């Protein structure tokens, strides 16, 4: 009971009142039992927990989806590519982590996928807002766009935004330290995620590397020593599995090709 009773305080109106139900269980869990069985703060934990992971990438209160729907649809409507590109942009910038690539969107793209092969189906894991970004991807027409959070609403959003841009996708609310890993993807995206897993849960970070049904991963590190800090612990790790990696570097992103 006492698990259901921190998951209704953490429906906390405004900022975690949509995250993924096995998130909010997964950390109330670990919150109290560190609290010695005080729901209160078995609460406040579980919401410092929700900061770190979610909260601070995030507004102080769900972001205006809506407004942020009503301009691309707007642009798409106006048949305008440099109207929807802008409403791509705008919108992608509520996300403070996906914020940061948008001044380096293109030649990020532009040099990622030639480390990759021509994928049908494209999943991208702790996605952010990250899928607004497709167009600058020059992604096959048939490309399966395969996308997950932990929020329903961003997700729920996400999902408006690629129908709107006619790419074919499906959208899901996943949690990656308990979530299925096995469909098949041609290439997966983990994109600043592993520094949070780790804080998360120790080792889950290569853990899911290592299950992801995918011959190809991108994994990302923000550099703005944190760049010493990533490359050091990452490329040991690797050179500890023998796996085939190719590290480029573009904007404040450390970037790990990783095949097979
Ligand atoms: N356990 C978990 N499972 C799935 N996503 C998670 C997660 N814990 C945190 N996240 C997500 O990790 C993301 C990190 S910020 C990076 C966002 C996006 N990958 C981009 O590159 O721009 C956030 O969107 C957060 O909601």
């Amino acid at each position: 009971d006492r698990i259901d009773e921190i998951e209704r305080a953490i429906t906390k109106s405004r900022r975690y009142q949509t995250v993924a139900p096995a998130t909010v269980r997964r950390l109330a869990r670990a919150a109290l039992v560190a609290a010695r069985g005080d729901v209160p703060d078995a609460v406040k934990r579980t919401k410092r927990g929700l900061h770190e992971i979610y909260g601070a990438f995030l507004p102080p209160s769900p972001p205006n989806y809506a407004a942020l729907l009503r301009h691309l649809d707007s642009a798409v409507d106006a048949g305008d590519d440099e109207a929807v590109r802008a409403a791509l942009l705008r919108a992608m910038s509520v996300h403070i982590s996906t914020r940061e690539r948008l001044p380096h969107l293109d030649e990020f793209y532009r040099e990622l996928f030639r480390h990759l092969p021509r994928p049908n189906t494209l999943r991208d894991l702790a996605c952010g807002l990250n899928p607004l970004a497709a167009p600058w991807m020059g992604l096959p027409a048939e490309t399966v766009y395969i996308a997950s959070d932990i929020d329903a609403r961003l997700v729920g959003f996400v999902d408006e935004a690629l129908t709107r841009l006619n790419v074919p996708h499906r959208t899901n609310v996943a949690d990656l330290l308990e979530d299925r890993l096995d469909e098949p993807a041609d290439v997966t995206l983990l994109l600043k995620t592993l520094p949070c897993l780790e804080t998360q849960q120790r080792g889950s970070g290569w853990e899911v590397i290592d299950i992801v049904n995918s011959p190809n991963i991108v994994v990302t590190f923000p550099t703005k020593g944190m760049f010493q800090n990533y490359s050091q612990s990452f490329e040991s790790q690797a050179r500890e599995r023998s796996c085939r990696i190719q590290r480029l570097e573009i904007g404040n992103e450390l970037i790990y090709v990783i095949q097979k």
